[PDB]
């Protein structure tokens, strides 16, 4: 939740626990911790519906109106956004950090190409 903006993604160091500390809840209900311990198995992966809060703001999760649709956090907004959560396959979740550490390499380094390219006188 920026400041100037209220709900993007946004770089990591930027991103402050107080501008992004979400959590679900199973309803919207505005109304402890740490288990150590796996924990109690709150949360079904499937029809275990949960809504997404700013808990530092309270908003709900809701889309505006290609069905490219804007989400923005909101102080009540819709009552069917009944998101729910569904893991990925380990044959996948690894091929996206991989394609994330790659992503910035390659970046960076063409950041580095861009370090010489007109200027004669590296993640080599």
């Amino acid at each position: 939740l920026t400041e100037d903006q209220g709900l993007v993604v946004v770089d990591a160091c930027k991103a402050h626990t107080k501008a992004t500390s979400f959590c679900f809840r199973v309803s919207k209900e505005k109304l402890k911790r740490d288990v150590e311990g796996m924990g109690p198995p709150e949360i079904k992966y499937g029809e275990s519906l949960c809504f997404v809060q700013h808990v530092a703001s309270g908003l709900w999760l809701t889309y505006a109106a290609v069905l490219k649709k804007k989400a923005i956090l909101h102080q009540e907004g819709h009552m069917d956004d009944a998101l729910f959560l569904t893991r990925c396959q380990q044959e996948e979740s690894q091929a996206a950090r991989m394609i994330h550490s790659t992503a910035g390499l390659y970046n960076q380094f063409i950041k580095g190409l861009d370090s010489f390219s007109g200027k004669p006188r590296l993640p080599i």
